């Protein structure tokens, strides 16, 4: 239940280390393509290696998505990342009183939305996730909700990995301190697919790495076609 | 083991039915695009009624390759099809001897080979269709094979639907024969995922149904996207 759940918390804080270390040599160096595309293959390692030590170890609905949506709106309103981070702050306790892939929407819906809206990523993306790291810190000097910030760091790391690459690392030093408070699958393989896609879109429409809309849109295809070869 | 392949032939034979009268029903019938997406609705669906049913029920490789390959160099050498299904029959009986994957690239090379070729599948796709039916007819008459003849002919609805959209019906009704001469799915799930980029190339590259090219892969990417969304 709540050990087994913290080893949990444990491994995909050690794999997304060793994958972190792994992604920290990609920063150090189309080298942001190149850990692209490194990362689609560190995705698919990653789900790979994480099922290996997985085996190991052990109508108001309507209104909801309609007030997403809103949610999505307000979304679209480097000082910038510290007021959205506010205020994302605000509304993810008012979502949390609401009721997941809610707070999952409002974190990840700004980011998403500039980069739709080009159609800033890369001081927003490691502003939101430093401040939630920072504000997780603060949380711990102070006192599956710490699942549920790993994972939206894992869309961050994964689903971003086109904009910033030492950004894994960030992740993982911060969880191992989230140890140190308790000492005081599927919505991420779903993450990972919408990641191939994301980071595809990521080097595609955000990067900049009439051909070229169907360049971009057939290196969508073969960069999925590779990875889903790959995996 | 011998019974429940003989009533999973039949319940493969019913579903290939059933959605062969709905793929008849839009035969009668942009209505072959129409059919295509319906095709790809209809394979997501045939694989979801086919599991529902299912869990109701119960260095010489490189030399191969090369081989294959060179198998597809001889594939590619109305009255033509009657000599491709010859030396695919000649072929096919010097392949089994040599040895299914093998007998499946023998069988859609040539298919495949002429959708590839422009960058006559109504035609071929027929005649090796109904050729492969009117010879298990004679074998009837004259006398795991039996799933591989359903599962070349389950390729070609699914993977040709673009084409004659009438094919459907055409498998089953010769299939149901077969339990007379008795009477005397990750594979398929592999088929139906090249044969939804397969029925988008066949619509794309195959149908037409400096912009088109670009157009052509965001279908692929948008009936991709979205035969993936129901599925």
């Amino acid at each position: 239940k709540i050990g087994i759940y913290f080893a949990w918390l444990g491994y995909y804080t050690q794999m997304l280390l060793l994958a972190a270390v792994v992604g920290v040599a990609c920063f150090l160096y189309f080298g942001t393509l190149i850990f692209a595309v490194f990362m689609g293959v560190w995705v698919t390692l990653f789900l790979e290696f994480w099922k290996r030590r997985q085996a190991e170890l052990e109508l108001c609905a309507s209104a909801v998505f309609f007030w997403i949506l809103l949610i999505i709106a307000s979304v679209i309103g480097i000082t910038a990342s510290i007021i959205s981070f506010i205020i994302i702050m605000i509304l993810n306790t008012i979502y949390e009183k609401v009721a997941f892939l809610f707070q999952f929407v409002n974190y990840y819906s700004s980011c998403f939305y500039i980069a739709f809206f080009k159609g800033e990523l890369t001081t927003q993306l490691t502003i939101i996730m430093g401040g939630k790291a920072i504000w997780n810190n603060i949380q711990e000097v102070l006192l599956f909700y710490e699942y549920l910030e790993m994972i939206i760091q894992f869309g961050f790391v994964t689903l971003f990995v086109a904009s910033f690459p030492l950004a894994p690392l960030l992740a993982l030093v911060n969880n191992i301190l989230e140890i140190r408070v308790d000492a005081w699958q599927p919505i991420m393989q779903g993450i990972a697919i919408l990641a191939v896609v994301t980071n595809a879109m990521i080097i595609a429409f955000t990067s900049d790495m009439w051909h070229v809309i169907a360049a971009k849109l057939a290196f969508i295809i073969v960069m999925e076609h590779i990875i889903y070869s790959v995996k």
